[PDB]
């Protein structure tokens, strides 16, 4: 059964829900981007259309292998109509093809729905500075101020920085990087780029990556790993065991291995900043766990939804515990009375 945050009143719409059935009402199924959380449920013989951005559409057809007749992209930025209502398609500048969706209702009621999102000041100068908003579904993934982390911009200086350091000290030093999932690819292409070289991968991942629209991509990535000096694993992978075997395979071509786990937030955020941050070492093997963020800081958050001054929030994640909802609920209120909204 569909939860009631997934629903758009006063349409025939549901966004992300595709793990319930046939949903009763749902005319359209919106998509917001291709993460397995969102997307569980959707499989080839899915019948129903879904409405998503162009990169996410590529990922529908070519790595779930929905039908191309049930796949409607839009475009970004542009007012269109889906089953008599207006919508718009916003960046979320979350991962590769995701989106926020505006929605115009018959009623004069407009509501935004932000999926996945990292807030930044950018938001202020799109469509959104036009007008009102009178329900907000809102990303609240690090909604608490404990939640602090660097810039994109920071982490990937500090990535660059050591990945050039280790290997002009040894050139027989191997880079690894993790992944799980679509985005975060900018620390492995910003890394590569400062080595000269080509990112190996799987044939698998080489494929998600090809659905991206990543401008140049052919020059940038290879199934080859012979000659490449930046290697993509699975995230499970990533340790001293993993690394081990994997130096193994190169044949006598590397003597070292730099590995980066991108995560999230973790607790060493609350001690640590990301100049004096320090790896886990064993023998020829250093990991480096590095907090690249594609959803808002507490901080980033409160000032967005401060800016758009929506009449009622409606969080979308960590709703699963009475004391999660109370202290999200206890900082919106403060929100709205600082601001005088
Ligand atoms: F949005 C929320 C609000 C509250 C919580 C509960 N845990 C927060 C604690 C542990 C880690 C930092 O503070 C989770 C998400
Ligand atoms: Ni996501």
């Amino acid at each position: 059964t569909c939860p009631f945050y997934k629903k758009i009143p006063g349409t025939g719409f549901t966004v992300d829900a595709f793990q319930y059935g046939v949903v009763e009402g749902c005319t359209a199924y919106f998509l917001t981007h291709f993460h397995s959380d969102h997307y569980a449920g959707l499989s080839k013989h899915f019948t129903f259309p879904v409405y998503c951005s162009e990169i996410t559409g590529n990922l529908l057809k070519n790595k779930l292998h929905v039908q191309e007749q049930y796949i409607h992209p839009l475009p970004l930025d542009t007012e269109c109509i889906v089953n008599g209502v207006k919508v718009v398609l916003l960046d979320a500048n979350h991962c590769p093809g995701a989106v926020m969706i505006l929605f115009y209702l018959p009623n004069g009621t407009v509501i935004l729905h932000t999926g996945d999102f990292r807030a930044d000041p950018s938001m202020e100068r799109s469509l959104l500075a036009d007008q009102k908003v009178h329900m907000l579904y809102l990303d609240t993934t690090y909604c608490s101020p404990e939640y602090t982390f660097p810039s994109q911009q920071e982490v990937i200086r500090f990535a660059i920085n050591t990945a050039f350091e280790a290997v002009t000290l040894n050139p027989h030093a191997l880079v690894v990087c993790g992944t799980y999932s679509i985005g975060k690819e900018k620390v492995f292409l910003a890394i590569a780029d400062v080595l000269g070289s080509k990112v190996g991968m799987s044939q698998e991942k080489y494929k998600t990556l090809q659905c991206l629209n990543i401008p140049e991509i052919n020059s940038l990535i290879t199934t080859d790993m012979c000659s490449s000096l930046v290697h993509l694993l699975p995230m499970m992978q990533i340790n001293f065991k993993g690394l081990q075997s994997h130096l193994k395979k190169c044949g006598g071509k590397y003597n070292q291995i730099l590995a980066f786990r991108p995560t999230g937030w973790t607790h060493s955020n609350k001690f640590t900043r990301i100049a004096d941050v320090i790896p886990q070492t064993k023998g020829n093997i250093s990991i480096y766990g590095i907090p690249y963020s594609e959803h808002s800081s507490y901080l980033e958050m409160k000032r967005f939804v401060q800016w758009l001054k929506p009449q009622k929030i409606i969080p979308t994640v960590n709703v699963g515990t009475w004391k999660s909802r109370s202290t999200m609920e206890k900082y919106f209120r403060e929100w709205k009375l600082e601001a005088g909204y």
